[PDB]
DNA sequence: GGTAGACCTGGACGC
DNA sequence: GCGTCCAGTCTACC
């Protein structure tokens, strides 16, 4: 009753609600669609990570996103912790309206966002995003995922723990950067990004002035920020493109990599122009960025999430 | 400046 | 069952 993961039927009590149809977000096309990799439908529908450093457990029915925080008496969550998933999936941003000017500018788009709805972008950490698309990069998903979960568990502060399952938060740059963590993580199987964790750490700490460094990207612009990132081991333009997306507000942001590139062959019969290659390098990969950016607009990073979500349920 | 290759790991087909 | 195929970044070299 009391112990487990908690179901929205089991424990009515302990939910309170945020209103949000579905035409505004759905979990199970945004939570395990390679934004973030710290969320588990542990039941059915109901899908439990840490957000804002505690463990929290979200379901939905047709008009209402139900939220529940363990955090001591178990209480529901209260609205300034409901504020907290308000911000994570950036809620003042109205999809339905997005969905409408893609659409309008782009027919194919209008045809798959019809079937693909609420595919919205969640606002995340910094220092997450970072290392977790840093274990990214020619990987899948579902590898990701556990890297990324031990990751946490061997590094991270421990939360509490539901069933069978302790929560832990992200690490810390000190925890990553401390000494002989990338023998660990190449024990916990991260392969060659192991060293890429540990030195993008101790790159950040001991070179760009730390955390502050990575916040202040916030402010800066999508080219700015773009740049900085990339200087950091294991880190791409796609990286630095996930990144700037999805944790440092830059929404015109359009990540590219094997999934774009089939999207615009398939449908959109693309093709590099100003480049010199036919497939996927550094320049036909820009490219192919600016591409998407001058089809949807200043949201192009959002519009881009759409398609892959779609692209991976099929 | 703009390429070919190597690269951890493990679920997938291919045969 | 074994080998190859895949899900970006980095570097040696033209
Ligand atoms: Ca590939």
């Amino acid at each position: 009753g009391s112990e487990g993961h908690r179901t929205l039927a089991s424990t009515p009590a302990l939910w309170a609600s945020i209103p949000c149809p579905r035409s505004e977000l759905r979990l199970d096309l945004v939570l395990p669609s390679g934004q973030s990799f710290r969320w588990r439908e542990q039941s059915p529908a109901h899908w439990s990570g840490v957000l804002a450093d505690q463990v929290w457990t979200l379901t939905q029915t047709e008009e209402q996103l139900h939220c529940t925080v363990y955090r001591s008496q178990a209480s529901r969550p209260t609205p300034d912790e409901l504020e907290a998933v308000r911000k994570y999936f950036q809620l003042d941003v109205t999809l339905a309206q997005l969905y409408h000017h893609w659409g309008s500018v782009d027919s194919h788009f209008q045809e798959v966002a019809q079937k693909f709805q609420g595919v919205r972008l969640l606002r995340q950490d910094p220092i997450e995003c970072l290392f977790s698309f840093i274990c990214s990069s020619n990987n899948n998903i579902a590898r990701i995922t556990g890297m990324v979960e031990r990751l946490c568990q061997a590094f991270g502060p421990r939360l509490i723990q539901l069933d069978d399952v302790t929560y832990h938060g992200f690490p810390s740059l000190q925890a990553l950067a401390g000494p002989e963590v990338e023998a660990h993580l190449r024990k916990l199987g991260l392969g060659y990004r192991a060293r890429y964790v540990s030195a993008s750490a101790r790159a950040i700490l001991e070179e760009q002035g730390g955390l502050a460094w990575l916040q202040q990207l916030r402010e800066s612009s999508y080219e700015e920020a773009h740049k900085a990132l990339c200087i950091l081991p294991g880190v791409g333009t796609k990286v630095a493109d996930c990144i700037c997306l999805m944790a440092l507000d830059k929404p015109q942001a359009v990540p590219v990599q094997v999934h774009m590139w089939h999207i615009a062959q398939r449908d959109y019969s693309w093709h590099p122009t100003t480049s010199q290659a036919k497939g996927p390098s550094p320049q036909t990969n820009k490219e192919l960025g600016n591409f998407f950016r001058s089809l949807w607009g200043p949201y192009a990073g959002w519009a881009q999430a759409v398609l892959f979500s779609a692209d991976l349920r099929q």
